[PDB]
C-alpha cells in the first residue's frame, strides 16, 4: 500500500540537498546542516501498519538519525524508530525494551522544547522512542513491524494520540553532514 507523503523541512542551516524520486524512493545530500527532517512515507500513520524500507546508502558523518518518524494528535505525540544513526546515539529517560524485526530496541522518553513540529513550526514535543541497541545492517530490505513498537510503549505507559498524522522513514540530521537514499513501501 504505497507512499502518498513527502517530508521535506530544514531550519534554513546549511545545505539540505533532497530529492523527492521515484515512487517511495528520496535522497538527501546534506553539509554543515541545523536541524533537517527529509523521508517518505504515509499522510496518514496508522499503529497497524509494517514499514518496508531499504537504505542503499547511510553515511552520516556527525549526527544523523535513519528511523521512522511521526505524529499523533489528541495528544500531540511525536515517536521515532530509529535504525541506525552517526555519531550519536538518541537516548532519554528509560523505561524498557522491545524486540522487533530482528533486533532489539531500548525504549526511552524525553520532551524537547522548541522542537520542531508536524509542519515545520515549533512545539513543545512529548516524544516516544524505540532506538536499536546497535545500528542495523543497511542496503537489504529491512522491516518495521509498528504494532510491536506501539503495544510495548503502551505496555510501559506511553499512549499515542488518537488523531494520526504523517509516518515517514526520515533522515534527521543536526549539525552534520552526511549522504542518505532510501525506498519506502
Ligand atoms: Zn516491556
Ligand atoms: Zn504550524
Amino acid at each position: 500500500a504505497s507512499t502518498d507523503y513527502w517530508q521535506n523541512w530544514t531550519d534554513g542551516g546549511g545545505i539540505v540537498n533532497a530529492v523527492n524520486g521515484s515512487g517511495g524512493n528520496y535522497s538527501v545530500n546534506w553539509s554543515n546542516t541545523g536541524n533537517f527532517v527529509v523521508g517518505k512515507g504515509w499522510t496518514t500513520g496508522s499503529p497497524f501498519r509494517t514499514i518496508n524500507y531499504n537504505a542503499g546508502v547511510w553515511a552520516p558523518n556527525g549526527n544523523g538519525y535513519l528511523t521512522l518518524y511521526g505524529w499523533t494528535r489528541s495528544p500531540l505525540i511525536q515517536y521515532y524508530v530509529v535504525d541506525s544513526w552517526g555519531t550519536y546515539r538518541p537516548t532519554g529517560t528509560y523505561k524498557g525494551t522491545v524486540k522487533s524485526d530482528g533486533g532489539t530496541y531500548d525504549i526511552y522518553t524525553t520532551t524537547r522544547y522548541n522542537a520542531p513540529s508536524i509542519d515545520g513550526d515549533r512545539t513543545t514535543a512529548t516524544q516516544y522512542w524505540s532506538v536499536r541497541q546497535s545500528k542495523r545492517p543497511t542496503g537489504s530490505n529491512a522491516t518495521i513491524t509498528f504494532t510491536n513498537h506501539v503495544n510495548a510503549w503502551k505496555s510501559h505507559g506511553m499512549n499515542l494520540g488518537s488523531n494520526w498524522a504523517y509516518q515517514v522513514m526520515a533522515t534527521e540530521g543536526y549539525q552534520s553532514s552526511g549522504s542518505s537514499n532510501v525506498t519506502v513501501w
